[PDB]
């Protein structure tokens, strides 16, 4: 792309827009860009590269990129050619956090990628029209799987007679919950959370036997209590595989 007079501005997903030194009679800037191979324009009453930008394929369909006030977010959005059913939608913030939404003919998503400024990720897969779906986590050194409902994301993990289900809600909040149908009082697993240090405490016989914490890094660590259920021992250590979380459920 092209244009006289004209200043070059670097943007959210590695992306540029070019906007004039100064304004027409009317008092605005013109604005133009590339994007995924196609050239889109406008016009703002600011001076820094913020505003709408549009054009249309060669299928008909219509393309928006909206880039916010302050520079920090781009949004491109693909519709219909009613302008109104999306096809598609990205969002892009400048501390590389980014989201993309597939839909299907209805408009309705059908699938979402979500990548967390630390690189982490949440994938929803098979999305149907009543919000339900399958969902994925992916850490740093492993998977955990699971459901997608109206409510909230659960990703389970199961050894045995015991099933850990790990909630994530709307806004974001984890919780974590234990349950075991061993009847024996000398083998049977229960456990407390204490939402104040994401801290789930697991007990087998009245006793503490061991901690898991759900860090604000997106990692799970284990520590052991001594032979009397009284104090932690040695040093807390970073899970690393799903084998390795299968073994603290035994």
């Amino acid at each position: 792309s092209h244009m006289k007079n004209s200043v070059s501005v670097d943007l959210p997903g590695s992306m540029k827009v070019l906007v004039s030194k100064s304004s027409n009679a009317d008092g605005k800037y013109d604005l133009i860009a590339t994007v995924d191979a196609l050239e889109l324009s406008g016009t703002s009453d600011k001076n820094n590269g913020s505003g709408v930008l549009e054009g249309v394929k060669a299928d008909a369909s219509k393309v928006k990129l909206t880039i916010s006030d302050d520079l920090g977010q781009t949004t491109l959005e693909v519709f219909k050619s009613d302008g109104s059913t999306l096809v598609y939608k990205y969002v892009y913030s400048k501390d590389k956090s980014y989201t993309y939404e597939y839909f299907n003919e209805k408009g309705e998503v059908s699938y979402k990628y979500i990548y967390r400024a630390d690189g982490t990720r949440l994938e929803y897969t098979g999305i149907k029209s009543d919000g339900s779906g399958k969902a994925k986590e992916v850490l740093k050194g492993y998977v955990l799987e699971g459901t997608l409902t109206a409510e909230k994301t659960t990703l389970v993990v199961k050894e045995g007679t015991v099933t850990l289900s790990k909630n994530i809600s709307k806004s974001g909040e984890v919780s974590v919950e234990l349950n075991d149908t061993d009847s024996s009082a000398a083998t049977k697993k229960t456990a407390a959370w204490n939402s104040g240090t994401s801290t789930l405490t697991i007990t087998v016989n009245s006793k503490k036997t061991k901690d898991l914490v759900f860090t604000s890094s997106n990692t799970i660590t284990v520590q052991q209590y001594d032979s009397n259920g009284t104090s932690l021992e040695g040093s807390a250590v970073e899970i690393t595989k799903l084998d390795e979380i299968k073994n603290a459920l035994k």
